[PDB]
C-alpha cells in the first residue's frame, strides 16, 4: 500500500 497527502495531492492508494 501507499498513502500520500500533500498540498492537495490526494495520493491515497491502498
Amino acid at each position: 500500500k501507499r498513502i500520500h497527502i500533500g498540498p492537495g495531492r490526494a495520493f491515497y492508494t491502498t
